[PDB]
């Protein structure tokens, strides 16, 4: 996987922001993590989705620079999404959410699952620490 370059234009909410990426904006999901609804009625504000947005604002906010990494499947979800992993100076967004217990593992579609296991171990972590989301 290679990183690129991108350029914040608006953060969403926990899991979905908007970049210049190529030149272009695009509307982006992060990869493997799923954080609370806070925005869909079908869910509605979901408990933690507030903190799962905060968070990653303040992230991505704060960030001297902004790369994304597109896994080796499809790099767009069916509603024009990118798909990748996300870093704010060299940390991974996706890999923090889920380690703080803002976000759990899932949408694991092969081949988009190259970091799957790391996800996952630290998810467990958050999980025995009954952090948030686990507690
Ligand atoms: C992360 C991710 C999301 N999605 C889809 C599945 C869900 O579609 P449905 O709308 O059909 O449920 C939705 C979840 O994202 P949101 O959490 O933004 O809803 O986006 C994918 O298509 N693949 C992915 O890798
Ligand atoms: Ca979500």
């Amino acid at each position: 996987l290679h990183k690129e370059p991108a350029t914040l234009i608006k953060a969403i909410d926990g899991d979905t922001c908007k970049l210049m990426y190529k030149g272009q904006p695009m509307t982006f999901r992060l990869l493997l993590v799923d954080t609370p609804e806070t925005k869909h009625p079908k869910k509605g504000v979901e408990k933690y989705g507030p903190e799962a947005s905060a968070f990653t604002k303040k992230m991505v906010e704060n960030a001297k620079k902004i790369e994304v990494e597109f896994d080796k499947g499809q790099r767009t979800d069916k509603y024009g999404r990118g798909l990748a992993y996300i870093y704010a100076d060299g940390k991974m967004v996706n890999e923090a959410l889920v380690r703080q217990g803002l976000a759990k593992v899932a949408y694991v579609y092969k081949p988009n699952n190259t970091h799957e296991q790391h996800l996952r171990k630290s998810e467990a972590q958050a999980k025995k620490e009954k952090l948030n989301i686990w507690s």
